[PDB]
């Protein structure tokens, strides 16, 4: 069950080389539902590190290498024995290839190196979709996973005015942030970075693409400043859509940036600990949350997505059940957070 490439046929918006951006798309003539999936894959923020990630992560920065067809898995799956959420819907897979977290809106140009069009993407997807069978749907879920789950939060409420202003009120404009709500908490170790603290990559990043954030989030932090949006838990409250987190407690690229690697001594079993008291802590009044205790970079488009449980729910059942929440229920719980310390204190942790 294979999604079909379809480049943007408006040309002048592109990935970081000029060449054109694109989106995969698996119809289902029976749904009403879409599901639109912002790929993740870290992100770059000046001359020398882009330069250094095209000569190596090239298909994050250009189509030119892009295959026809990719085969959809987790929750792009169609087959309901791997996705019981969704397995009808409308499938969209949007690749990442501006390197920005989808804030990017500037053009390459004789001033510019690489164009930086994260946002503009997610807006150009959207208008051409309208004509592909978008225009009668009930529900619009941005979904995304690492960088791409940051990129939700950046771009849920945009969609959502869009689609208001293009005269499209009646599609519901939904976001799922899997893997993409970070902590600006101190280093274990200090000095460390590469390249170079996500915030002070982001203040730069920003500058360097011409990036956008959340107008609500704008006016709260001013301008300079417009870094802090790029953390959920301060952006998630400023936000109008219905957003679900996905975190893991003790997420394998929140322990790199915190310079954290791996006989275990005091000072850094307490480091763990805060950490994984800290997420919990910003996710107390997020109502549709899953956030197992487990070390772990795996991802919702994986196929055995299905396998993990916080309280004795899997994911799938939590996201039907937020589902239902929006037409709290029996049986049928939204706000799942683990309460045990450790890692892997849940059974149910990724191997
Ligand atoms: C293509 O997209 C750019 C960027 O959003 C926009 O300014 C331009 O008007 C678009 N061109 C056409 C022909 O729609
Ligand atoms: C690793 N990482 C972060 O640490 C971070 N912090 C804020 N956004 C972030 N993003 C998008 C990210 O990829």
């Amino acid at each position: 069950e294979d999604l079909r490439l379809h480049l943007l046929l408006n040309t002048s918006v592109t990935c970081n080389d000029g060449s054109p951006a694109g989106y995969y798309l698996k119809e289902s003539r029976g749904s009403r539902r879409w599901l639109l999936f912002l790929e993740g894959g870290w992100y770059c923020f000046n001359r020398e590190n882009c330069d250094s990630r095209y000569d190596t992560m090239r298909r994050l920065m250009s189509s030119r290498d892009w295959p026809r067809t990719r085969t959809g898995t987790g929750i792009l799956s169609s087959q309901p024995e791997e996705n019981p959420y969704w397995w009808n819907a409308n499938m969209v897979f949007i690749p990442y290839c501006s390197s920005d977290v989808w804030s990017g809106a500037s053009s390459k140009s004789e001033k510019n190196e690489y164009a930086f069009m994260g946002a503009l993407i997610i807006q150009e997807v959207v208008r051409e979709l309208l004509g592909r069978g978008l225009s009668g749907a009930k529900v619009l879920l941005l979904a995304g996973s690492s960088a791409g789950g940051t990129g939700v939060l950046l771009n849920v409420d945009r969609v959502a005015e869009q689609l208001e202003k293009l005269g499209y009120p009646a599609i519901q404009v939904r976001g799922l942030a899997d893997s993409g709500w970070f902590l600006d908490n101190k280093q274990y170790r200090h000095t460390d970075c590469v390249d170079c603290a996500p915030t002070e990559a982001i203040r730069r990043g920003i500058r360097y693409w011409n990036g956008v954030v959340p107008e609500r989030c704008r006016r709260q932090f001013q301008e300079g400043e417009e870094w802090n949006c790029f953390f959920g838990y301060k952006v998630y409250p400023t936000l109008r859509s219905p957003v679900f987190v996905v975190q893991w407690l003790f997420d394998e690229a929140q322990l790199t940036v915190d310079n954290v690697h791996l006989p275990v001594q005091e000072g850094l079993r307490l480091y763990i600990q805060n950490l994984g008291r800290e997420l919990r802590h910003t996710l107390k009044d997020v109502p549709a949350s899953f956030a197992p205790a487990c070390l772990s970079h795996e991802i919702i488009i994986r196929s055995h997505w299905t396998d993990v449980q916080v309280k004795g729910t899997s994911l799938p059942r939590a996201l039907h059940c937020w589902d239902r929440s929006l037409h709290p229920l029996k049986g049928c719980p939204v706000h799942l957070v683990d309460s045990c310390p450790w890692p892997h204190c849940n059974p149910s942790c990724p191997t």
